[PDB]
C-alpha cells in the first residue's frame, strides 16, 4: 500500500504523491524542513504542491535491511543516537520497528521517508527500532527487552537512556 | 532585526531570509507545511534553499495591532482557540506575546511569522497570547492572570482549555 512513486533524475530522488495522499505529502516536506539543521536526513531542494512533488538529495547507500546482520555496534549505537534525537524533538516517524528500506547505510547514516510523522511528547522512535533489532539480532528475549524499553519510556531522559543504550551494545 | 526581507508578487507574499538565518528559513517551511492541513495559516507555494526564499499565500486583512481594543470576545473566542490548536498541536510558534503584525483578521483568522517556532510537550501559545491580551485590554492584575495560566498549564485538556477560555472572556468590556 503505497503513498507515492519515487523516481531519480540526476542527482534527486523525486517523490510525487498520489492525489489521495496530500495529507502525507505535506508531512513528509514539513518533516524533513525541519530536520534539515541535521545531517541524517535528505537535503530538500524543492516542493511542489500542485504536483505533490518534493525533490530531495538521493542517498547512495545500502537500506538496513540488506546489512543489518553486518552493522557493528559503533553503527549500532550511532542509528540509536538518531532514534534518541527524534525522541528528544518531539518527532514519532512511525513504522520504526520496519525501517528495512528507511536507514541508509554509506560512510554516513540517513533515514528516509517521513510522510507518516506525527508530533507526539514521547515518540516511540527507539522502542519500535529496538523491537526491529530485536527481530533481526535476536539480542535478547522479548521479556528482558521490555523491562528496559519500560525503562526508557519512564524516565526519557539523557541518563534513562545511555543506560539503555549501553545495553543494547552489551548483547552485540 | 529583522530575519528576512517580504515583497509581494502578484497574489504572492515572497520571504527571503538573511544568510545568517538559514537556520529559520527551514522552520518557516516545516511549520507552515505542517499547517497546511489548517486553515489559519497561508498556502504554502514553494521553497528555494539556495535564495532562502518561501512563497506563500498573500493574506489580505487587518493586523492585531491595528485593530486589537475594537474586536470582540467572539473574535477574541476564534483566536484563543487557534493558540490552543496549536498548543494540542505541539508547535510553539513563539512571541505570541507580541503578535501586533502576525496574526491579519479579515473575514477569517491567519497567523504568519513561525521562522522561530520550537516543538513542546504543551506549548506556551495561548499563555503568551493572554499576557499580551491583558496588557492590550487590561482584562485583571497581572497576578490573577499568573494563576489561570498555571492552572492551564497544569491541567492542558480541553476542558481546563474552556475554563481558561471562559475566564479570559468575562472580563472583556
Ligand atoms: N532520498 C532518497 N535517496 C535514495 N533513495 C530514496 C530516497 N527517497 C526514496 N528513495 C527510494 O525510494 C523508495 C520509496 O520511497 P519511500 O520509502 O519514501 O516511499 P514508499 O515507502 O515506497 O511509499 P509510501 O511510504 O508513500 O507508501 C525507498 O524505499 C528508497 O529505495
Ligand atoms: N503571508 C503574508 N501575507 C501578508 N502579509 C505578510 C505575509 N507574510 C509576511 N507579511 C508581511 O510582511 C511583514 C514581515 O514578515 P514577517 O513578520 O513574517 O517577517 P520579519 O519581518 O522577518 O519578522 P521577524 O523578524 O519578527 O520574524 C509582516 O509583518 C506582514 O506585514
Ligand atoms: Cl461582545
Amino acid at each position: 500500500g503505497r503513498h507515492s512513486v519515487v523516481r531519480v533524475e540526476g542527482d534527486r530522488a523525486i517523490k510525487q504523491f498520489f492525489p489521495a495522499y496530500r495529507y502525507n505529502f505535506w508531512k513528509e516536506a514539513g518533516f524533513l524542513s525541519l530536520l534539515q539543521e541535521f545531517d541524517f536526513v535528505p537535503r530538500l531542494y524543492s516542493i511542489n504542491p500542485e504536483k505533490l512533488e518534493i525533490e530531495m538529495e538521493f542517498i547512495e547507500g545500502r537500506p538496513i535491511k540488506d546489512v543489518i546482520n553486518e552493522l557493528n555496534s559503533e553503527t549500532i549505537g550511532r542509528i540509536l543516537d538518531i532514534c534518541r534525537k527524534l525522541d528528544v524533538l518531539g518527532i514519532q516517524k512511525e513504522e520504526m520497528n520496519h525501517p528495512d528500506r528507511h536507514i541508509i547505510i554509506s560512510d554516513r547514516i540517513v533515514f528516509i521517508d517521513f510522510e507518516r510523522g506525527v508530533i507526539k511528547c514521547r515518540p516511540s522512535n527507539l522502542t519500535q527500532f529496538a523491537v526491529y533489532l530485536n527481530s533481526r539480532l535476536r539480542l535478547m528475549k522479548n521479556e528482558e527487552l521490555k523491562k528496559l524499553l519500560r525503562e526508557y519510556k519512564k524516565g526519557f531522559d539523557d541518563e534513562s537512556y545511555r543506560e539503555l543504550r549501553t545495553q543494547i551494545l552489551q548483547y552485540m
